[PDB]
This record gives C-alpha cells, structure tokens and sequence, in this order.
C-alpha cells in the first residue's frame, strides 16, 4: 500500500483518461468523474490523501483464520449432530455466531463475502442479524482454535473434545 | 512526481490502448487521441515533458492551510455579527477576501475548488472577482492565523480579540 | 512479478475504475466484476493471491528453446524426405511429436499458440492429440538439440546425422 | 525503459482487462485482443519482447536540437532574403533538406510530426521525398548550428555569416 | 519470535526424540505425540503454523503494570479503610474489577495467574466472575495510575487523592 | 533448514543426553541409541548429513493448495450431485484422484495425513490406490484452481462452470 | 558454470588456436572447426549459447546419492540371498531397476558411466533396457535410502528391516 | 571482452606452448607463430591490444533479429506466392535482399554464416552479390518486423496484411 | 546470556514438552512444573525474567585464578613445611583462607565445588566457616599472585620468597 | 560448532531439566548429573570449556576418503584374487592394513565404525590389532587413490594397475 | 585455488579439445582420453573433485626452507671436514638425512627432484632410502636453522658452533 | 599479471595436458616438459615463481613512444637531406642511435622487434652493435620529442627546427 500522493505522472495521466472514460459511460456520474479528474490533474493533495482512504487490507492470514473459524464450527456441529447423547451440550454452542459490528467490522464484513459472495457455507445459521455477534469475538475464536488444532483428529469429534473446543 | 518520460513500457502501453478506446468511445476526437498515441508509443521526449506539466501539486498542508484561513474568517464574522458592543469593525476586515491570481494561483484555484465543487462555504461573500485579491496574501494570511490559533477559545471571540487577528 | 497484494494505491484505483467500466460496458457480467472490485478495494489478501495465480510465466529463451525444436523437426524432415534414399529410418522417429500435457503443460500450450495462433509450422503432423506426447519430452530435445546444433551444416542432413541427432 | 516482461501482476491484469474492454467495444478486432491478452496472462516472454520493440525513445534534447535546425534555416532562409547581392548563394543551400529515411528514420519522423501534426514551419519547401534528404545530415547540421550560435546575432544574418553556417 | 518452521535440523531432531520419549511414557496418548513426530520429521508448514499459535507473550512492562494496577487498588482501598468521613466514596469504586474477558484476556489470564497460583493479592474481591470485569479497563487503569503516581506519597492518601484517583 | 552439522555444542550436548535417556527408557534399542550418540559426539559428518535428509519441507502455502484443491473437488461434486440434471458429466470428471506416487509422493503423503489422521474428507472415495493418481495432477490442479476461483460463487456451481473447470 | 559468451580475449585465442590445430590434426573435419574457430573469432552470440548447452552439470552430492543407491541394493540383494529363508519377498523388489530415461536422464547417464565405463556393480542385472526403469525412481530411492541409514547395521539385513526399506 | 593485456601468467603460459606446438604442426607458418610467442611472452603491450581487435561480437538478440528477418521475408514470400491476383505486389519487394557491406558488414557476415555455413534459407535469391543489399537496411527491417509482429497472424497473410509489411 | 525471552518457538515447544515429562517422571512436583510449562506457553515475561535469574556465569579465567590461587597456597604450605631453618613464619599465613560470603560469593561457591564436589585440594585446611574468609580477598589474592609468578621457581621457595608472597 | 559458553539461556533451562531427568532415570550416575546441573546453573566457565572438549568433528570428505580407501582395496583385491599368474603380488599388499593409533585415531575409529556399528566390509582382515596399522597410513592412501581413480576402470584391474596402485 | 567445479565454460571446452587432440596424437589411449572428455562435458562433480586431488601445492617457502636445509648440511659438513679435531662429532651428525616417507612426502618428495631432476647436492649421501629419513625432521630441522642462522658467520664453523647447531 | 601460483586446478589441468601432448609433438624434448608437467602438478610454488619470471611487460604507451623515436628520427632525416641550405648540421646527429643494452634492454629490444620481426624502418643505419646506444637516452629522446610535437609542421622541418630538436 503506497499513497496515491507517490503516483508517477504516467499514473496520473492513466487515471485522467479514465475519468474522462467514465463520464463518456456514466454520464449521471459526471460530476464525480470530472470532480476526480480534477484533484488528480492538480494533484491536490488533501483530496489525494482521502482517496487512500478508500482501500482497505485483510491480510491473507487473517482471511485464512476466519475461514479457519467457520470450518472449525462446521467440524463441532457435524460431530455434534452425530453424537447420541449430546451431554447437555447446547446447539447454540456449536453454531458459528460471526463476529462484532463495532469492532470486528473487517472480519465480519469477510464472513459476509465468503457466505453471499463466493457462496460457503450457505447452511449455516446467520440468526437475524446476519452473522453480527454484537460482541468481540476474535480473542475466543483463537483460543477455540488452539484447542481443535491440538485434537489429534479434528473432525467426528468426541463430546469431551467438543467441549473443550466450546469451552477455551 | 517521476516524469512520463521514465514510464515502463507496460504503461506505455496502458496509455496506447487507452487512446484507442478513447477513440472508439469518441471518436469526433480521434486526431487528438491518435496524436498523444503517437507521442506515447514514439516516446518523443519534448512532447513528453510538455504532458508533465500538465499535472500539478498542492501539497496537503498547503490545502489544509487554506482551509483554515476560510475557517478563521468563518469564526471571525460568527464572532462579529454576535457583538452585543460594536467596536466599530467594518465588515470588509472580518470577511474572507481570497488570494491573488498573478503569483497565487494555485491558492485561489483550491479556494473556488472548496467552494464550487466541494460546496463548503457556499455562504461566504465571494469577491466582485470571485474571490481574487489582487494583492498577494498568503503572507498575511499567516499572520493572521498565527494570532488566531493563540487565542485560547477560537469562536465566538470578543473584539479585542478579533481586532488582534485582523491587526496582524 | 511482483504480486498484486504490493500493489500501489493508484494501481488499486486503475483497477477499480476498469471493473466499474467493465459493469457500464457489460452489466451482464456485473456479478463477476463488483466481486473483484471488492476484493481490490478492500484488499483481500486470499483473493488477490488467488489472482496472482491467474498469470503465468514462459521465459523468453524457453519460448525460443521450444521454436527450435519445431524448427529441428522440420530440418530432420526435409532432410530425411530429400534422402536419395533413406536408411529404414521411420518416419515417426522425424516427426515432431510435441510435449507432455500432465508435466509439460506450459510447453504444449505454446506449441498449440505458435500453430494455431500465429501460423507457424501448420503443416506439421500434429497428434492424435494436437501435440500431446503424453510422456515427458523436454530432456530428449535438449539432447536432440545439442547433437543438431554441432551439426556444421543444419539443414540437408545425411543419414548418418540425421540418426545420431534421432538417437541422442 | 522497463521491458514489459519486468510488469508487475496488477499492470498485467490491468492489461487484460483493457484487452476485455476492447473486444466489448470493438469486437471486429477480438482475435488480435484475444492473442494480446493470451500473452500478457500467460507470460509469454518472446512475444512480450516484441511488443517492447513497438515502443520508441528520442530524447527531449535531441527533439529540441530538430526544431533548431529547422529554426536555423528559417534564419538562414530569411536572412538571405533580405540580401542585395545574394551572392552566387544558392536558394538551395539555405533550403532545408531533412533526414535520411534509411539511418536518420527516428529524426525524419519527428520532423514530419512537427510540420503534418503540430503545424509548425509549414512553409517549408519538402522537396519531392518530404524532407527525406536520402543522405545523413545529422553531424552535417551539428557543424551549422555551431557556426550559427557562435554568430553574436543569429537573425538578419550577412552574407558573409551565411556562407560561414552553409560551409560549416 | 522465530516460528517453528524456521527452526534447524538440530531442533527438530530434539522434538522427534522428545515425542519417542513422551511416547515410551505415555502410551496412552501416542496418537497424538505420533501426529506431532510426523508434522515435525515432515516438515508440513500448516501444521507448524497452527504450533506456533500455542505459544503467546506477554511483555514483562505489561505484567509489571498489571501488578501495579492491583497495588494501586491496594493502596486505594486501605487508605480508604481509614478515612473517617469515606465521603459517599462507594467501596465498590476503590475495588478493583479485574479486565474485559472478551477483549483484554492476556490480561485477565495474568490476573488469575497471580491469584491463583503465585498466591498474591488473595485478599482481594474477585466479585461474581473471577476478575472478569465484561467491559475493557486498561485505558482507564492507565489514566489512575498517571494520577496515582503523581502523587507525592502513594499510601495512607486524603480522600482528595482518592477521589482524583478514581475518577481520572 | 538448517544443517545439523551446523549444530552447536549445547545441541549436540542435548542430542547426546537424549540418546542417552532414550537408551535408560527403552534398552531393547540400545544399539540404534549409541550409534545415533556416538555420531553426534564424534560428529561424523557423513552419517550427520544423512540425519539432514530424514527431515522434510512441506511448505504452508503448498499444504494450504492441497487442501484447496481437495475443496474443490467437494464444491464440484456437490455442485454435480445437485444438478436437476448433469449434462453427462462423468462421476469420475468430478471426483478427486489425488496425487502420483512416483513423482509426487510429498503431496501424495499429506492428502493421506489431512484424511487419515486429521479426519478431513473423509468421504471422498479414495483410490483403488488410496489416492494415487499414478501419473502428474499438480499442474493439472492447478489450471482447475485458477477457473474455479474466478467463478464469482464457487459452490452451487452450474453444468456450463463445472465444465469450464474440469476441461482446465 | 560461466558462459562462453562470458569469456575472455585471452580464452577466445586459446580456443581459436585449438581449432586451428585440430584442422592441422584431422584435415578430414575442417569444415566443423573452421565453423566453431569463426563463431569464436567473430563472438557470434547465439552460436556461443548454443556451446554452452553441451556442457552439464551433476553435482558430486548428486553423483554420491547414485552410488549411495546402487551400493543400498547391493545390501539389500546379499541380504536377502543370506536369509536362513525369504519371506515372500520377490528378487525384483530386492532389484535395482535404475532411472527414468524421460525425465531422469542424468541420473541413468550416470549408472551407465559407473557400470560401464568404471567398471562398478558390473554383477548387477541390468534391465532388459540396461537400467532405464521407464518411470521416475528419484524419490523412490530417497525414502528407502532414509530407511536404510535408520538400520543400525546396513548390510546382512533381516527381513524386517529389508521390508522396511523395500516398502518405503 | 576482457583485454588480452589482463591475462594472467598461467593464460600466457598456455598461449606461449600453443604457439610452441603450432610451429610444429605448421611449419609453413612457424614466423607467425613465433611472432606471436615473443608478443605473449615478452608482454608487448601494443602488440597484444592489436591481437584483442581480432576478437568481435555480435549479440545473441541481434543475431536472432537478424534470423527473424529472413523468416518475415518466407513468411511474406510464402503468403504471397498463395495469393490469386497479387495486388501488383512486385515480387523484388517480399525477397530479402540483405544488408549493406559498407555500413553493415557485421549483419552481412552473419547472414552469410547462417546460409553459407549452416544451410538455412538455400532456396532465398542472393542476387548477383550475395545479399550485399548496398544501402543500409537495419531501421527499415525493424519496422517491418513490428508490422509482422503484430499481424495476429504472422504466416499465410492477406494482401492486406503484406502491404502494411513491406510499407512500413 | 541470550534471556529466555528471546527464546524460539521450538525452545518453547522443547522446553514445554520437557515439563510434560517430568511431570511423567516427577508426578509429586506436577504442581511445579505445570507452572513453568504456562509461563513458557504464554510467554509471561516477568516469569521468564526471573528464570533469568537463576542462571549464573563466572568467567572461564576467573574459575583458573581462584583454582591459581589455590595452587599458590599449596606451593607456599610445601615450601614453608619444607624449611629446615624456621623463620618463625606462621602457618595461618601459608594456609589458603578463602572468599568473603557477603561480596565473593561466586567466588566462595567455586572454592566448595573444586573441594567437594570436584575433589580437589581436600587437604586444605577448611574454615571453621568453609572457607569463608569475611573479609575480602580477591584483590589481595591478584598481589600475591603477581609475586609468586614473579619467582623463577614457583616450587619449593625460600623463606625470603615465601615472606615476599605473603607481604604483597 | 559454537562453544557450550556461548548457549542460550533457553539452552541452559534445557540442558539443566534433562540433567534433573537423567538422575530421575539413572540414580546410580546422580552425582555425574548434579554436578554437570550446578556447571549449567553457575555457567561455570572452565567446566563448560571441559565440556566442548567432547564434541569432535569428522568432516564428511573425510569420511568419505576414508570409505573409498577401503573401497579402493576391496577393488584390487578382487582384482588380485582374479588374477591367473600373480606376479609375485604380495596378497599383504592388496590389503587393507588401516590406520594409525596415535597419529590417527580419528581415522581408526571411523573405520572400526563402519566395519562394527555399520557392518560394511566385514569380510575385511582386521589383523589381530582391529586396523590399527601401527604407522601412519594416510598420505600414502592419497597416493594410492590418485592412481586407482586415474585408471581409466577401477575395478578388475590388470596386474600392472595393481602395482602402480600399490607402489604410488 | 579453484576447484575444477568451478571452471567456466571456456575452460571446459578447451579441456574437451584437448582430449579430442590427444586422441589424434595417441589413439593407444583413446579410453582414457575419452573417459576425461565425458567427465568434462558432463559436469561429473565427483568424478571433478577426484581430479582435483591430482594438484598438489608446495609454497614457495617451504621449498626454499628444504634448499636451506640442504644447504645448511652442506656448511655444517664443509665446516666438519676442516677441524682438526673433530671432537668424537660423529660425521653422520652432519650428514643431511632427509624426510619421513609417511608423514613428510611432500618435502621428501622435493629433495628427490632438487637432487635428481634440478641437479642439485648430488654428492650429499642419500643413504640407503633416497633420503628417506624414516622418522619427522621438519621440526628438528627448524630448531638447527634457528641456531645456524643465528651464527655471525654461517660457513667455516667453529666445532663448538658445530655442536650447538646439530644439538639444536 | 597474476602468478602462475595463483592459477586455477583447470587451468594446471590444461597446462598439465600441454605438456603430454608436447612430448607426443616433440619427444626429443620429452624431459624439459616432464619436468614442467611435474612442477605444475605438484604445484612447486619456488619452480612456479620462476615460471613467472619468464614473463615480461612493456606497456602499450612506452611501446608507441619508442616508434615515436624512431618516426621523430625519420622525420628529422628526411629533413635534414631535404636543406637546400647545409647548415653544417652533422648526419649522426639526425640519425637514430637506439637504447642501452645494460639499463635500457626492454627499450632496445623492442627496437629490433620493430625492425627485424615487424619490417619496420628497414632503412635506419643500424649501430656497429644493432642500436645498443651503450648510454641511457630515454630521458634525451623524451625531451627531443617534446620538442619535436611543438613544432607546428612535424616534417619538412627547417634548419631551425631541427636544431631545436637535436639539442634538447
Ligand atoms: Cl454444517
Ligand atoms: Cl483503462
Ligand atoms: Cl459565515
Ligand atoms: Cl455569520
Ligand atoms: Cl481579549
Ligand atoms: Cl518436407
Ligand atoms: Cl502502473
Ligand atoms: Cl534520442
Ligand atoms: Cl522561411
Ligand atoms: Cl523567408
Ligand atoms: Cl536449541
Ligand atoms: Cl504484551
Ligand atoms: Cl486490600
Ligand atoms: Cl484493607
Ligand atoms: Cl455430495
Ligand atoms: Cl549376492
Ligand atoms: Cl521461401
Ligand atoms: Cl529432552
Ligand atoms: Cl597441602
Ligand atoms: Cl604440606
Ligand atoms: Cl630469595
Ligand atoms: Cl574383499
Ligand atoms: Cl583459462
Ligand atoms: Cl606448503
Ligand atoms: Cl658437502
Ligand atoms: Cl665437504
Ligand atoms: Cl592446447
Ligand atoms: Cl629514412
Ligand atoms: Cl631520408
Ligand atoms: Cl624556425
């Protein structure tokens, strides 16, 4: 991630063009178009430095852990709903809750994209809220984790180990 | 803001192709299209440069600076218009006057930028010229800031106050 | 190459712009190209490896390396062919058989480009299979080429030559 | 510049979807977009090389030293003009002849620019070849424009300052 | 600190050796002690990672302020202990709550740590969930430490120092 | 990975009192525990580099594509078993093969460990062969990895996509 | 290994004199020396690459590892034919069979150099197609060899160990 | 390149018994050799930089440019020969006629080498003067070649197609 | 002394499987051990400085003066014993008294490990304390060192030596 | 090999706990243990430097000359044996008499190591004193190897080749 | 100095002619010859380490200290042969001896060829082993040069300068 | 130029087989080059050195300035012989007198290199002793020379001149 603001004029020039483009194919845009065209021909740098805001980061591991996540829960509920007498362990226990709106809004945003966007895992419960836990919840995930990795086998999980898991 | 002359050829030729669907998409202007096609893919170094200074900078903080000399004269008229006392100040002193088209170009561009683009201080009197001074004024403008940012409440100012800021 | 998840902010905004114009250009598409202007935008470091993996790799020589070989063939060929007469040796043992789909699928995928994209070579005798071998052909042309190359005369080439070049 | 084979993954994409683009706007063209792409996501070297030969350089510098032969003879031309006894000076040897199409192709097309496209010294004679001199004259013009700097004035040039440039 | 997968040959060896051992010891679980001897002796990356995930930190400056914040709430409450007018300064506020399970839990687990097995600070109130205070409490621990230590005894404080504690 | 003849004295210290606690636990196997001691006390260079070549690399990245690839094949199969109804799409088109023993044993080794000892996939029908493919699929994976990641879902995928991917 | 392109002045005279000697030598092939004296003398670039390709490299771990094998099996066939009786296990397996002469070519090259040219393990039944086993042996041999140093003893087997070993 | 003047002893060494052996292979030319032994072994050092003037170099990209020349022009003559009405193409305008001895000797020999030696291109007319074209032809074929280049299709061209070649 | 602290994650593995053995080993002390192995998984940096702590050093040469020492007062008692006149020099004065408890206590250590545990100079005359001087001596023992060295024979001195010794 | 003084706190922890388990598993040695924990605790710098005195290296070169020496004989004396007229070749000759015990017992223990421990060459006459050849063996096996290993065969030797072996 | 694995390619093709040159010259060899050309060309690594133990190395220095020592006996000897009385100096005490077969070759080696080939000392008395001493000199030699050196004059020796030197 | 004993294992290689191949040449000489093939073998570093003293240097600039002298001395004559006016001017004065044998011998031999092996200056009157000057004159003809090239015309030079010359 280097700032628009290090651009090289060839940049520069490769962006102009297509904002001239776009108000060719999005004429109701125009405005926005003509308005960019203009902070990146001037080169005004606040306007530049805004413009870096619109990029994000989820780096591939923390993609990778939250997938990670989601199978782990896939695993404790297969095992869970294979089990005969499931130990007073409730169901809710072993359903994926997601992850916090405030604070973990990249992650959920992540689970959303893997669920609605490339389609895994569309039978898990999203409850109503679509997988808002409205609580942090990536500590405890990692300590759920730690536990499921350390079972010599990590799916048809016993009812002790699927509660040590829930229980990290 | 490395010159076009230093592009790659990748770019060289993201700025060719661009050109030709430039003109496909507008084709009442392919001569102009076919000849910056020909600078690009030619790599004609005069025409070259000459495309560089067709780009510009205004640093952040220049930006962030002329913003807040428009927010001074935001806080000084809100502070003027509120005097239960009148002290005498004209008006012209407490309202913003802009910067000067012969040397401050690029000043009284982004100021008009904030204002016709942006929106931002629509209510502001804008000049007879809108908003050219005519006399140089960043210099003053400093001052004037200098003063300002001094003072420990910086709205709803009294006319002592205002009359140190304007004096600068 | 450097991996898209290096790259600059400007680049992200190059990209993002083209996947909104590819929506403008081809709203039938448009599922596919909001997805990557998503990942680009919020730089979702699985997803842009997994577009790193969309771009291969064929070094200059080893392209060349592989028209030799081609070239090899028709010069065993016509030699062969031009033989006063010709010393049992098969035909099949001078026809360019082509390389290995399972192991050498970059290599007959430049075959199949050179042929039926450029033009080249089209009245060579391509498989059952359009030039896949179906065994590993890379090390016997090496050997083949070296026998060839210290060949003082390349083309017109005895049986003798011919068979040592063969049996290499 | 940086051979097109040194590109990074996100100027290949950027490439191929440019190439996408192309074929939605101009499909009549879609096998010559199809190959390009082909290359650029597949890496093929060779091909990625000969695309690298597409591109040109003429230096600013030596683009400037052009326009100043031209404007030397424009001096020249002019100067000789407003003679009285124009000497047995030929109109010729003040007319400007050009480049050498065969070893002087960069610089005869650059002029040819700058009279067909920019406009510039369109009453210029061309001759019957448009200003192909069919001889080099690139180290011929160096010698002239030394004598010619070296003249304390450079426009309304003697006779005697005329026949020294000429001679040079 | 350096990962499992880039530990040496050497250590490796260690690590086989030690799960033979565990083995001899332990038959009972040689399942899992052979799991591990084969990630270890085969080098799989994945499973390494997920090793390394076992192990945490946590800075000795950040042990050392834990501590100092329970002493803080030692000091707190003693000197509160003695007061003759407590003011309507609550005990509850002069407690000290422990650290937010949800998202402080290094913290939390040091506190319990100490507590419990180093034996200090047994005295204290650990209220209805082990120190777990449900809502995040270092940024506010910091500010009364700031305001603790400032003051120029630390024990036996007024009910002013107190309050300015608390309340920081 | 680090040579163990690069070992330091403290490891081969540790090494050597392993081998010796190794022989006090297990005395049946004394003779491998002494000659494995002796060469890390003498350091015999020969036998130590042939302990190197006990230890593996499977890198993560590489485990991460073997899983994915095995993902893929459930995504494939799934999408195929839920097709109102499969354009004759062969099961076996479908159904992951696995890897060469020959030539890709490492890869072979983990698909077997991620099934049989971390209970992963448990349901893919295995070879007759235990999931030797018996001829290269690295290569052949890897051209179906880069069609199904550019689906823009990739479970629930239709007849036209499914083909796309196994025809890769 | 530097390439002849490489070269010095000094080494181009050395070889161009060779040349000459070898013409001076054997007459009856002056035409192949004159051509490598010219494509020396005249440092024709392509031609100079060309010469590089007959030189090969097989590093002497590599050259060690191939005996390494032979003199495995010769432990292990002396062993088997030492058994007090045999356990069903098949000669063939107790076999070397050699290399693959597709994709193993060096390392077959090498066998045959050994036998052959040095005379070692002349008592070994070569194939039917004189150790060229038709399928890659590389990896094969890696993991008996791991087993065969694990052996305490390496030579008089027991026919666990040679099992082992065999079944690798 | 580096200068005979920098070999070493032992390169004298081998050069001065070259010489020694030459004289007595040839003794028709024992003066040159022994002329150059006292050059080698005296280190005279303007003698031993004339000797460096008898060591060239011609790129390997320019030798392959060179080659690719002569097969545009059997691609063009190719296509053109497979034409109906040939669109007054002048067959004298797809025949490679070489390049020029004065100015590009170096290119000439090469062709010459790749014909006369190799045996590549026997059936092109070589004129009256063995590809000795008498005019420079470099920058031209380097414009037909980028023409070529980009025909999506390099053989069985359109008349179309050979008219923009032979034209650029 | 590189800090626990900076340990690696194998050593971290290492010594936490370590734990787990003893344990095994030492059932009584699980309590003990069970504290170390969450201290090193969690990586409590306060713990592990503390483990620091129980790791000493005395250098190599500093263990050889104590040892010199020693052998000083072994050379001084053999001597004097040896002295057929008397001199009437005092025998607690040629007799080794050791380090002081308070500030040598590395020192007094080294003296009782050389003596009890190593078995040397057990003759001496041990304290009535073990060799514990009280006060201290190092600086008094390098005086006396430097004039026994300075003798040209160390062994069987004279009484003038032996008072010169024991003076510095 | 990095001195024992130089071992990582992490190192030391270690080596101290396994010295704690070593007196665990072999009681009767508890003095060796406790003394060598006190060493590693103390870091003990003299009796560290003790202990890097039992650490050895044998490069594996080293190793590997002294497995061709014996290979070497094993060679001439099949040889020998294969011969029809022995010409007066002492059978003492083509036998290998070892190594020497005071100048190199190095070499002598590897040999006894792979003929005891690894089992190789045990049909070998040791001698009555187990390959301790009583005089320096080394040099001169150099020599013998540089003669076998320039015979253009190495096995089955002539007699000729048997005695320049032997009297190199 | 540089291994042959490490010799350019330059280097290697001249070896290569060499062999192709010595075959001409001495067919009787041929295999030899041959052998060395496709160890060469085949980049045989260990086969190119094996030559490597052909090169031997003798430092300047050391030959001119075996010179020296030489020359020493021959001063101490001339000196001997002038006294009158020769004390009972026993002559064989300054008679030259040599050097120790086994454990000097290298030196004895050189005294051979400075007597035998160079012409050197060849009325010093080789005794019955060619100067074969049977017992190390080297060092002993230092300890009499040092004395002999050490003389004001080294030739005409007095007796007693004589015996100092030979008790050396 | 570097030692011989500083050439590389190939290079003693080469060298080694120089001197075979010039005892197959040249058996009549087959001990002089046993000899050197002996030294170069065994790498007798005082026979190596002197190897190098076999090898001179005359650097290219005192090489051009001695022909200098000798084209100045041509000069001079032929103006001398020329002078319609004598002058009295004496002819040994205009003549060339060559070098000193004893302090100038690389001057003077490059001289008779020049004329007896080159053909150069032929007509020079050559000493009574072959231009041996038997004094110094390389600082004399440096300050002629100097001279000399401030000359404005270098030939035909007047009486003036030449005496300037000569008397420098
Ligand atoms: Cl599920
Ligand atoms: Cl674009
Ligand atoms: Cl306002
Ligand atoms: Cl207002
Ligand atoms: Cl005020
Ligand atoms: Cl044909
Ligand atoms: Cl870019
Ligand atoms: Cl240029
Ligand atoms: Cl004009
Ligand atoms: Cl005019
Ligand atoms: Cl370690
Ligand atoms: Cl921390
Ligand atoms: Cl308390
Ligand atoms: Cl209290
Ligand atoms: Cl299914
Ligand atoms: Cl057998
Ligand atoms: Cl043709
Ligand atoms: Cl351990
Ligand atoms: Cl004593
Ligand atoms: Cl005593
Ligand atoms: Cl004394
Ligand atoms: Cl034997
Ligand atoms: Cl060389
Ligand atoms: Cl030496
Ligand atoms: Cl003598
Ligand atoms: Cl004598
Ligand atoms: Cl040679
Ligand atoms: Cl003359
Ligand atoms: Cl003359
Ligand atoms: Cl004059």
């Amino acid at each position: 991630q280097e700032s628009t603001m290090e651009m090289t004029n060839a940049q520069r020039l490769i962006l102009s063009n297509q904002y001239k483009m776009m108000t060719m194919l999005d004429p109701a845009n125009a405005e926005r178009y003509r308005r960019l065209q203009t902070i990146i021909e001037r080169g005004y740098g606040l306007q530049m430095r805004e413009l870096d805001r619109e990029f994000g980061e989820l780096k591939e591991e923390t993609c990778r852990t939250i997938i990670d996540i989601m199978e782990m829960y896939h695993a404790l509920h297969v095992s869970w709903s294979n089990l005969q007498d499931q130990q007073s362990i409730d169901e809710r226990r072993v359903t994926f809750l997601g992850f916090d709106a405030a604070t973990e809004a990249r992650y959920l945003g992540y689970v959303r994209f893997m669920v609605n966007v490339e389609g895994r895992y569309t039978h898990f419960d999203a409850g109503t809220h679509g997988f808002n836990a409205q609580t942090p919840m990536w500590e405890k995930y990692q300590r759920m984790l730690n536990v499921w990795h350390a079972c010599p086998r990590q799916y048809h999980l016993s009812a002790n180990e699927i509660n040590q898991i829930i229980n990290a």
